[PDB]
Order: structure tokens, then sequence, then C-alpha cells
């Protein structure tokens, strides 16, 4: 099935625990996969106003490590359910992505997770303004804006708002819809 062959060519990308031991600032992210209308979609988050850190922003559900959480998939979930009310029995975590380096003394790990088909967002408005899904197949084809550098602009069909994606959560959009999308029969 369509659920079965993503999380098998998920699995082969897989890093472990490899790198999790390290001596770094550590964050966690979720990239939340969600069936709809017989097609894969990433869910977004358009981060609060009122943040220190990059108000307004689009970007994956996640946060900074804390000593309750039992390892770095532990801090995915616990700000997932956070930010949108996600909770535990309606993720399945199949995967740990290539890590990210970043300002010398902080690494942030990715985590695939499979959502619920009845999972619905109740976004924390502390947190999060605006949850938003995307279709995976638009990230191979998608319309990029030069600010000289990428930017990813998406409109949602249902009420014309548009979105920009960039940056680390650019990337990881793109390197998901490879992994689960590249070469298959129509
Ligand atoms: N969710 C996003 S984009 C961020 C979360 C935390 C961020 C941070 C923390 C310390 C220094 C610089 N940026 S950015
Ligand atoms: N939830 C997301 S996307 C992030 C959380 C942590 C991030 C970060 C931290 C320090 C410097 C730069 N970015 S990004």
């Amino acid at each position: 099935s369509m659920l079965d062959d993503a999380k098998a060519r998920l699995r082969k990308y897989d890093i472990g625990g490899k790198y999790s031991h390290l001596p770094y600032n550590k964050y966690s992210v979720l990239l939340p996969l969600v069936a709809k209308e017989g097609k894969l979609h990433l869910l977004f988050t358009v981060r609060s106003e009122k943040l220190r850190r990059a108000p307004g922003e689009v970007c994956f559900p996640g946060g900074k490590r804390d000593p309750t959480d039992m390892d770095d998939a532990a801090t995915a979930l616990r700000e997932a359910q956070e930010e949108v009310g996600l909770r535990p029995h309606q993720v399945e975590v199949v995967c740990c992505l290539v890590p990210c380096l970043i300002d010398t003394d902080t690494l942030i790990t990715p985590f695939v997770g499979l959502i619920d088909h009845n999972f619905q967002a109740q976004p924390n408005p502390a947190e999060v303004k605006d949850v938003f899904l995307v279709p995976l197949a638009y990230f191979l084809h998608p319309q990029v804006h030069d600010q000289i550098n990428h930017i990813f602009e998406y409109t949602n069909p249902e009420d014309g708002v548009t979105y920009q994606i960039k940056g680390m959560t650019a990337n990881l959009a793109v390197l998901v819809a490879f992994i689960i999308l590249e070469k298959k029969p129509t």
C-alpha cells in the first residue's frame, strides 16, 4: 500500500542513534506525514508573531531537548503535543534522518512520523499562529523565488493563502519528497 511503501523507503535512510550522544546543544523536529485524498502531505506550522526566535516563520514542530526526554524522538513528540495537540497514540515515528549542524555548537535531529487519519490540529496560540498541509509532490516542482537565495511559495487552493517556505525546513521537505516519491510507476 501507499503507507507501507513510504515506511519501507524511509527506513533505508535511518541513521539511528549514531550522532545522538555527541556533546551539542540539542533540538529535535518532527516531519509529520498525513494521508489525505489518496496522497501524502507534510504538516507545517507558522510560528507565533510574539516568539523571540523567528516569529512568523514556517517550520516543522520541534524544539529543545529537556531533562525529562528519554531520547531525541521524545523531544520531538513532546514539542509536537505542546504546539498542535498531537498525542503519542496518534504518531508512529518511522526513522531518524540526517541531522543538521549549526552555529558550531548546535545539532538538530529530524524524525519522520506517520500521523493518524483522525488527527485534527489544535494550534496553541502562544506558540503557533497557523497550521497547514502541503502535498509532498509539490516539492518536486516548487514555485521558486529568489530573495541571491531560494524560497518556495505555496498557495493553498482551499483559500488562496500564500506561504513562504525556506531554509532548513525547505531542505528537509525536498529530502522527504525525494526519498518517498523517486522512481515510481504511475
Ligand atoms: N524554530 C526555530 S526557526 C528556532 C528555534 C530556536 C531557534 C534559535 C535558538 C537559538 C539561536 C537561534 N535560533 S530558531
Ligand atoms: N523547530 C525548529 S525548525 C527549530 C528548532 C531549533 C532550531 C534552531 C536552534 C538554534 C539555531 C537555529 N535553529 S530550528
